[PDB]
């Protein structure tokens, strides 16, 4: 009708494929995808002339190409540049690695990214996704969002328990978002996972829309979430404050 | 059986159209940019809206973040590792040293892979061996055409401590340097590691255009001056380079 889903079956299997298993076999893909043999040799083929993967010997791998449409979110999308020096500001004052978190449905997205070099790692990549609801990034995009968005993405939230403090329902949700306007930010501690701290800003655009957010995380062996407030919250509001004034936020 | 599917390949050609030229696109300049028909792209658009990766009002489209999720998928350090091999090889061969790939990590580069030559006086370095990128050929291949919120993550963390007799010890020297590479499409430093060691490396490229590694090299003092490494070695380094950011898939 208007839907195509072979367009959804070609995400599916590059979807399918695994950071750490690098050169499945055709098999283990459609396994994967929950696709047939068929229909996964067809897209499969068709992505190699595409050049987005490589068959050799029965088994596929993707190809450096398939970071390129990634790439075009970035591109048209002129706030991931500019953070990048607000991002290092913070990462170098905190030494704890600083990100930008933009909004995808129920899930947050991690935009761009300055990592601090420790084995106690806190681990995340470009592209990583993390649920609204039990993140400081999540709290701090749907603080000041309409009220339609908010449901859109409560309906679509599974609200798991992901660590010890994780909050269970909407009407909690609710109570945090407002702490959050009164504060400017949000705080989450072993929310997301155990052990786990987070702060995260606001970035406006010119329209004084909540386009993305500054964020922060420790563990809680480095620090209390009340030492990380303490800490770290001047650098992370002040380089959310400079990344909206760079888009013309006033 | 057909082994095409046009779809596919328009879906793309539409993800594709949205760059920092169309940041946010009318249907027909979309459709103008995919080289497809305005009702062939509007029925993709919705199929990709549906999807969640572009989102559509009053005209105009923008892709969403979830685009960004693809790459995830992928370790391209692994695979560079992995076609770097052969090539690494082949500069062994033609120079007689030990050939590396090397990638940044903050403000230090590590030999992610290697391909060792036997002497009993020799260069020793094991994968996953750091260097400082301020003191290295490969540091400053891998520095001087990366943005520069990257060159000042390096210059933050670096320590500019001499380690050998020629060493640079300050930001405005490592920025000189830089823009020499640029121009030289190459670096070679000597004595800045360590007392004898000369060293090159030719940046490596992939699809998106972005330096993902370089191809490294060293020699003794005692066997090559700087001038002569540099004629006989140079060649095949960026040779090796320009074939591996080929497997990379740079234009």
């Amino acid at each position: 009708r208007d839907y195509i889903q072979s367009i959804e079956r070609g995400f599916a299997v590059l979807l399918a494929f695994d950071a750490q298993r690098p050169n499945p076999t055709l098999a283990e893909l459609a396994t994967e995808a929950g696709l047939s043999r068929p229909a996964v040799r067809r897209i499969l083929l068709t992505l190699q002339k595409l050049g987005y993967v490589a068959g050799s010997g029965g088994r596929w791998s993707l190809t450096p190409r398939v970071l390129s449409i990634g790439q075009h979110y970035s591109e048209s999308h002129a706030l991931i540049e500019a953070a990048m020096p607000r991002l290092l500001e913070v990462a170098e004052k905190t030494q704890e690695s600083a990100s930008l978190g933009v909004l995808d449905g129920a899930d947050v997205v991690y935009a761009a990214r300055v990592p601090v070099r420790r084995i106690m790692s806190i681990n995340v990549s470009v592209g990583t996704r993390v649920p609204a609801y039990a993140t400081s990034m999540g709290r701090a995009l749907l603080a000041w969002a309409p009220a339609d968005v908010v449901e859109r993405v409560v309906a679509e939230s599974t609200f798991q328990k992901l660590g010890p403090e994780t909050i269970g329902t909407a009407a909690e949700l609710e109570r945090e978002l407002a702490k959050v306007r009164e504060q400017g930010f949000a705080l989450t501690s072993e929310e997301l996972e155990k052990g786990l701290i987070s702060l995260a800003a606001p970035v406006h655009d010119a329209g004084g829309t909540v386009v993305g957010v500054v964020a922060c995380s420790t563990s809680s062996a480095r620090n209390t979430p009340a030492q990380f407030r303490e800490q770290a919250v001047p650098c992370v509001l002040a380089a959310a404050a400079a990344l909206s004034a760079d888009m013309g936020f006033a």
